[PDB]
């Protein structure tokens, strides 16, 4: 019942594939440039406009954090004709870009020298990332006899994560964002890193995963009257529609699983297991340490949020979801649309559809009106029993300066904004 309403100067000079067609001829993971060491990269930051300075941000500081959320706020808009616009609230912002062992001169942005206004930001954060040559071509590969060179990087790989690119609108197409990701790769790589992955929804050179946006509707009523869903013309044939449309979508109002409880600290150690005893499964999946765990799962209010299943001593099934608010442009009646994003997962003892219930439960519980996730993990796989439908969006997974075949997006376990 969703609305549905849908040559590279600079890419072109970069170490990516550069079409789809070199892509799904790629066969073993790899490096795409030469090899270069830190000496090589130069010392003094990308030239810019003597109006302009570059500063890396103090995220502990109130003033530099924000600059950040104002810049945002009011810039980092993929679509000015959209209803809704995504709100990245202070807090969100610190989760995303500020995890255990965060490197702050990876962000990177452009502010005014007279009055120190910011027009320009990129950021990177550090993941450790498996991204050898997927398990089928490493299968492929040692029946012609070239395993070990398919095996070669196998080892998980301390990387870039790149995200929140946005340049001021009054600086839009001047060609500003090459500059910044120049600028971001040469910090990059002055930390010995050569690596980066990234999405986006737009198409580049040149992904090696896209997967499709899906929505559960959790508040029928609101997300028609927000003009997010639309009552089709069925419903326009029984007697009470909208009632009718709240009832088919109706979810049990209390989890359907014992032991389900909030994570908490105590916790971190067997959610990482059984998180990374599933994202082992994947071809392209991050190793996480305790500290990253604890960071990027524990309930943060406003955020993060995750339960655990404790039937008695051990933990043995989880769920996570993140929140990112969107305003409602122009609507008599609601100004904010609560969304709910599948985070990670690990189920070992119920069904998955079953696990991912209980986070619909608890999402309207809270108060969200809309879940919403991407084909990734085994997502896939509860779409038609949960009564989620596909939206307009793709997300496009991309490395930088890694050679890499084209997979599916299930076949890829790293949750990225
Ligand atoms: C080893 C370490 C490596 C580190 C770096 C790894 C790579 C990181 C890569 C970045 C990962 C980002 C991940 C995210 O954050 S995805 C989110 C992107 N941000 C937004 O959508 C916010 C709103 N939009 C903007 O702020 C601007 O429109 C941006 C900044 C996006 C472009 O600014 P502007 O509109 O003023 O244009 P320009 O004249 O300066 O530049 C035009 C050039 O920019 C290419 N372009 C356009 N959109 C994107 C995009 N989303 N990723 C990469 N490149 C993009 C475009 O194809 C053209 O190149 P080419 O077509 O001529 O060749
Ligand atoms: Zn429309």
């Amino acid at each position: 019942a969703h609305h549905h309403h849908h040559a590279h100067a600079f890419w072109s000079t970069q170490p990516v594939p550069q079409t789809e067609d070199e892509t799904e001829k790629i066969v073993f993971a790899g490096p795409m440039d030469e090899p270069k060491t830190v000496a090589d990269i130069p010392e003094e930051p990308y030239p810019i406009a003597s109006t302009f300075e570059w500063w890396t941000p103090n995220m502990e500081a109130a003033d530099d954090i924000h600059a950040i959320y104002e810049l945002l706020r009011d810039n980092y808009v993929e679509d000015d004709d959209s209803m809704f616009r995504f709100n990245y609230s202070e807090e969100f912002l610190q989760w995303a870009l500020c995890p255990p062992n965060y490197i702050p001169d990876w962000h990177v942005a452009v502010r005014r020298k007279a009055d120190k206004k910011l027009l320009a930001f990129i950021a990177g954060v550090p993941v450790t990332l498996r991204m050898g040559t997927p398990k089928y071509m490493k299968v492929k590969a040692q029946e012609k006899g070239e395993g070990e060179e398919a095996a070669k990087y196998d080892e998980p790989r301390h990387i870039c994560e790149i995200n929140f690119l946005c340049v001021h609108k009054q600086l839009r197409e001047k060609r500003l964002a090459p500059i910044l990701i120049k600028e971001a790769t040469r910090r990059v790589n002055r930390t010995n890193v050569w690596q980066a992955v990234y999405t986006a929804g737009v198409l580049l050179p040149t992904p090696y995963a896209s997967g499709q946006y899906f929505h559960r509707s959790l508040n029928p009523e609101k997300l028609v009257e927000i003009r997010f869903s639309g009552i089709p013309a069925q419903y326009q044939k029984f007697q009470n529609p909208m009632a009718m449309l709240k009832r088919n979508y109706q979810l049990p109002s209390a989890p359907k699983n014992s032991g389900l409880r909030e994570m908490k600290p105590s916790d971190v150690p067997q959610v990482r297991r059984i998180l990374m005893n599933y994202l082992d499964s994947f071809d392209v999946g991050p190793v996480f340490s305790d500290a990253e765990i604890s960071h990027y799962l524990l309930p943060r209010d406003g955020v993060v949020f995750t339960y655990v299943v404790e039937n008695v001593k051990k933990v043995t099934d989880f769920f996570s979801f993140y929140r990112i608010p969107s305003t409602v442009i122009g609507n008599s009646n609601y100004n904010l649309l609560n969304a709910a994003y599948v985070h990670y997962y690990a189920a070992t003892s119920i069904p998955l559809h079953q696990l991912i219930l209980d986070l619909l439960i608890v999402a309207h519980s809270r108060g969200f009106d809309v879940c919403n996730m991407v084909e990734i993990l085994d997502n896939r796989s509860f779409v038609e029993q949960l009564k989620f439908g596909p939206g307009d969006g793709h997300l496009r997974y991309y490395f930088y300066n890694w050679a890499y075949p084209k997979i599916k997006p299930s076949q890829v376990a790293l949750v990225m904004l």
